[PDB]
């Protein structure tokens, strides 16, 4: 997919699927595909202070507080590891808050993310917005 690499891609197809599934649009789709490239750089990370987390297959660790996972899911609110730790359930947690966001559908997709990431710096996810239209166009979004 444009702009991302081999690994990137994997996950990539795997949220445009479930986004799909899901029935959410080029809009939902890049709202989850900016929150997967600014949180992780579209990698599932496990976290050594979430130890249930390492039993799954992740292509990385992350050390940012109990977050797990390409949405960077803090453990302690999404308590259901396993999910957390797989591409398509992990989307599907992301666009489920995201569906109880009035008018998300046209939500600036940056804004959009902060909802339902609650993020520390919101500003971060407008540096991917732009590729993340472009990603989700390729994979039929």
């Amino acid at each position: 997919l444009p702009g991302l690499d081999a690994l990137q891609t994997r996950n990539a197809l795997a949220i445009i699927a479930e986004a799909k599934k899901e029935n959410v649009g080029p809009h939902g789709c890049q709202a989850a595909i900016t929150t997967g490239l600014t949180e992780s750089s579209l990698r599932i990370l496990a976290n050594n202070a979430v130890p249930p987390s390492l039993q799954y297959p992740h292509d990385g660790l992350g050390s940012d507080h109990d977050s797990i996972g390409i949405f960077q899911q803090r453990a302690s609110i999404y308590k259901d590891i396993r999910c957390d730790m797989d591409a398509a359930c992990s989307a599907s947690q992301f666009f489920k808050v995201m569906k109880g966001v009035s008018g998300w559908q046209t939500l600036d997709v940056a804004t959009l993310c902060q909802r339902v990431q609650k993020s520390a710096y919101p500003a971060a996810y407008q540096k991917f917005t732009a590729l993340a239209v472009g990603v989700c166009k390729a994979g039929g979004l």
